[PDB]
DNA sequence: CAAGTGGCGCATAAGTATCAAAATAAGCCACTTGTTGTTGTTCTCTGGTTCACGC
């Protein structure tokens, strides 16, 4: 569905990345986001800078993202 | 001025849940070498050297 489609698009370089999310927590220290082709941030998705995995982002809660393996010992 | 509060959400998070696809041990049986156990047999040891002793 959308997950594999956006993974392919970001792998091919259609969308750029913005490694800065302007956040207080350490979750965004090693996490990035996806920008649309018109320099607009996408909704509900996050990108990682070490293992390069796209995950669903929820505005209501971010506890699940803390369980990501790349953030094990950070 | 400055020590005291709400507020605007607010970006965070220690909690909870259920939906999958895997990582494991349990009870049994195969079966082949090597390996341990009673329960028999078979050959010596002690029968004994001279003194009390009366017959
Ligand atoms: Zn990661």
């Amino acid at each position: 569905m959308d997950n594999l489609e956006v993974k392919a698009k970001i792998n091919q370089g259609l969308y750029k990345i913005t490694p800065r999310h302007k956040g207080t927590s350490f979750i965004w220290n090693v996490l990035a986001d996806i920008q649309k082709e018109d320099d607009t941030l996408v909704e509900g998705w996050v990108f990682c800078r070490k293992c390069e995995k796209v995950l669903k982002y929820t505005t209501r809660q971010t506890s699940n993202l803390c369980r990501h393996k790349c953030c094990a010992s950070l």
